[PDB]
């Protein structure tokens, strides 16, 4: 058992103004609990907004920084990363199962969770990744990680690799709406769909998460 | 022609603290006109630390981010840290070539430049990197990759892939000392060498960098 994040949703908040990420995240919190904040909102305000964010919404934060070094390198960007109060962090699998391992072993020792991610939703992810990305998925099995990342706008590859993670893994799929992946389809494979576009940029963000929790309420 | 980096030496700034990553760039910079830094001294001491290091050394700075998300993030990542003053970003290769393409544009947007990381140095890199390796680094070719990155610690790779970029390339190479890799056999494929911890852990730091150009004088 493991329970759902708020309707399912989390949030991509990759405006890079902390006064417009602060202003929509606030406007749409009454709808999604769980808030991915990347290298676009991070690089631009500092790693402080994650605990501000943590602070001001109560909500969780998925720190997505495709954590993609040498296991040495790994070790130190998840411990940042951890000081500064997030509850994840995205990790890449291509590196390989040391580099994996490096992460895992931070979020061991400061109570904190590893996500890795698979495949990748963009065209790009066609040449290289999608034809690791099985394996990559049995390499997270092989070191115990719980926790997934795979792509809403392949939801026959979203569905191979919820069968190689099983049903007790936890997986969240990113690419829905702008790059064309749809709610309702890939919440058949994923516990959670990230958003990002399709709200943010919205001229009403509340409204735009609003309908597409309309759209899902059946699968909640 | 193009210039090589000073005793074609590129020092990782892999600390976590600012004191102790000025302290020890300034011992060293009688040797190394070239500072990498990365996520663990930018995610601890902000971005704004690029351009403090700029100043005070009067250094070329590459930021080392491992660039590896969709498209359209890695153009909002690319422009944060060209607009915090970096010369170069590194890029990985493996998320396929819009990504890549992505940070290309906004490199030639802000006269800047774009390393791309093909093979990696770590045991890890050999489960999928390695496989893919040749075809990023031609795919570099293909898009006008000029900068690359490659393993110091198999020189056989690092042959290799100066093959495929060819001698006009410019080809950095991290994994020396600490990884195994040698300076010397490393240089007779890349322009230069990376180097962290055999530096920044010495006991004297300027020593180490000393001993190092020493041991290949005759190839500068
Ligand atoms: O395969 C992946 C993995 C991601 O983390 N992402 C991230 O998920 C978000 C997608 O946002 P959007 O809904 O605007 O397309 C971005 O933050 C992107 O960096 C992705 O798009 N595809
Ligand atoms: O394949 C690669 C690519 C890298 O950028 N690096 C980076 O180069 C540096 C190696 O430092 P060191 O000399 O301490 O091993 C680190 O900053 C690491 O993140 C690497 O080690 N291997």
């Amino acid at each position: 058992d493991v329970m759902d994040v708020m309707n399912r949703l989390i949030l991509a908040m990759d405006l890079m103004n902390r006064d417009d990420a602060l202003r929509v995240t606030g406007e749409v919190r009454e709808y999604i609990d769980t808030v991915k904040i990347g290298y676009p909102l991070v690089l631009s305000e500092g790693m402080d907004i994650i605990a501000e964010f943590r602070k001001r919404f109560g909500c969780r934060i998925i720190a997505d920084f495709k954590v993609a070094d040498i296991p040495e390198t790994n070790e130190k960007i998840c411990r940042a990363t951890f000081k500064a109060g997030a509850d994840a962090i995205i990790v890449h699998g291509f590196p390989g199962a040391d580099s994996v391992r490096a992460c895992l072993n931070v979020a061991e020792e400061m109570g904190r969770e590893v996500f890795l991610l698979t495949e990748m939703s963009h065209p790009g992810a066609e040449m290289f990744i999608q034809g690791a990305a099985d394996e990559i998925a049995r390499m997270g099995v092989d070191l115990g990680v719980k926790n997934y990342v795979g792509p809403s706008s392949r939801p026959e590859r979203l569905s191979r690799l919820r069968e190689i993670i099983g049903q007790d893994s936890f997986l969240i799929s990113p690419g829905v709406g702008a790059q064309g992946g749809d709610p309702g389809e890939t919440l058949r494979f994923a516990d959670a769909i990230i958003v990002g576009r399709s709200i943010y940029l919205a001229d009403n963000p509340a409204a735009a998460a609003a309908g597409i929790i309309e759209s899902i309420k059946d699968l909640l």
